[PDB]
């Protein structure tokens, strides 16, 4: 239950937060744990849950430990105490990793891709459309993110109904598969295909990896697949999860629906006041050595929540910050992470965020949450909403 406190714990800084599950949940988990910022409570505090771990509650000493790397390492970045690339790995030897990924999700071909994302956008809501009703999470925002790595990956379609399965196991395991198996038949999968597509490339994601330079040297397979391994499961959950907090908020809130229906060139904007509001991620670090960080003795080895969700929601950072705004003049957030390993996939993700609300609010304006249903969310590393039933009339919609 609680881990016994470590003699360099001081106890007026023990705040047994369990980020796994939180004790205002039910009130929505943004507000679960906003608590770690109510002003009887130190910018840094120890929770004894979960194995016992600092936490930084404040946007500022957030930003500050992920930009110094040197003292907090991406060697063990999950509580509680897994070979993804570049997850794992501190600079120097992460910036070559990180510049071959960049080429497969950058600007250039997520500007590249919009349309593609754009037709699959209004597929799956024209499906939906004359129903008068969805679950949004299971039946628009979990076939979503998978088929754009599909595009972006080259892979073809039948292929969707394993792969979703494997990547579900790792997330969500139903006890077919332990996540040690599930990571092995994901690669089982790839080698193939990557092995192939270095002698044949194309201009998908996986030949520009497969091809790719590491110390002046050809890229190996093991680090290939561990890297095309990550481009396919960190666009999964968090776009799924993001765009269910975002579909939630808009269904309970007619005023704000209205003012992107009646002025849809704020919906880029709109989308940068949602990832502030909505932010979902909560990683880690690990101490490197003995260290003392804003007056707090810190021992080597002792592991650091730095919850990427707290930074936008800090009153210090942001007035009102469970207002939601529109029209801020300054939003500032750490959604996408901060320092060396700032989100790879943000890009691509700001431009599905964008594209379904700009899809949505075209053909399907008006819709509320369910009559009687009760909204559940889920807290961890990437928290969540269980389901969204949604519900509307047809009459009301139209097809294009
Ligand atoms: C709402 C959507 C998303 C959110 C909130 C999000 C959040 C994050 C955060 C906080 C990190 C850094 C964590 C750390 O510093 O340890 C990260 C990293 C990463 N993300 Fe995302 N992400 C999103 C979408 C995506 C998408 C669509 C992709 C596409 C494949 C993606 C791929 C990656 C990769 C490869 C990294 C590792 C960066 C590195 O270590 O160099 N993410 N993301």
């Amino acid at each position: 239950n609680l881990a016994p406190l470590p003699p360099h714990v001081p106890e007026h800084l023990v705040f047994d937060f369990d980020m796994y599950n939180p004790s205002n949940l039910s009130a929505g988990v943004q507000e679960a744990w906003a608590v770690l910022q109510e002003s009887n409570v130190p910018d840094l505090v120890w929770t004894r849950c979960n194995g016992g771990h600092w936490i930084a509650t404040r946007g500022q000493l957030i930003r500050e430990a992920y930009e110094d790397y040197r003292h907090f390492s991406s060697e063990c970045p999950f509580i509680p105490r897994y070979d993804f690339i570049p997850t794992s790995m501190d600079p120097p030897e992460q910036r070559q990793f990180r510049a071959l990924a960049n080429q497969v999700v950058g600007m250039p071909v997520v500007d590249k891709l919009e349309n593609r994302i754009q037709e699959l956008a209004c597929s799956l809501i024209e499906s939906l459309r004359p129903q008068g009703q969805c679950n949004f999470t299971e039946d628009y925002a979990e076939p979503f993110p998978i088929r754009i790595f599909m595009l972006l990956a080259g892979l073809p379609e039948e292929d969707i109904p394993h792969l979703k399965y494997l990547t579900d196991q790792m997330t969500r395991p139903d006890g077919s598969m332990t996540f040690a198996e599930a990571k092995e038949a994901l690669y089982d999968y790839l080698i193939p295909i990557i092995e192939q597509r270095r002698q044949k490339p194309g201009t998908d994601a996986i030949s520009i990896v497969a091809n790719g330079q590491v110390n002046g040297r050809p890229i190996t397979s093991d680090e290939a697949k561990r890297m095309c391994g990550l481009l396919l499961v960190g666009g999964l959950d968090t776009v799924v999860n993001f765009l269910s907090f975002s579909m939630e908020f808009l269904a309970k809130s007619p005023e704000h629906r209205q003012e992107l229906i009646e002025r849809p060139e704020r919906i880029p904007a709109a989308c940068e006041e949602l990832l502030r509001r909505f932010s979902l991620v909560a990683d880690g670090r690990i101490l490197t050595s003995d260290y003392e960080f804003h007056g707090v003795q810190l021992k080597k080895g002792d592991q650091i929540l730095l919850p990427q969700m707290l930074s936008g929601l800090d009153e210090r950072e942001n007035a009102a910050p469970m207002h939601v705004d529109f029209s801020r003049q300054k939003v500032s957030h750490t959604t996408f992470g901060h320092g060396s390993h700032l989100c790879l996939g943000q890009h691509l993700a700001r431009r599905e965020i964008i594209v379904t609300l700009k899809e949505w609010l075209t053909r399907i304006p008006d819709f509320s949450i369910a009559p009687g249903a009760q909204i559940q969310h889920k807290s961890g590393i990437v928290s969540g909403v269980q389901a969204l039933p949604l519900v509307w009339d047809p009459a009301t919609t139209k097809a294009v």
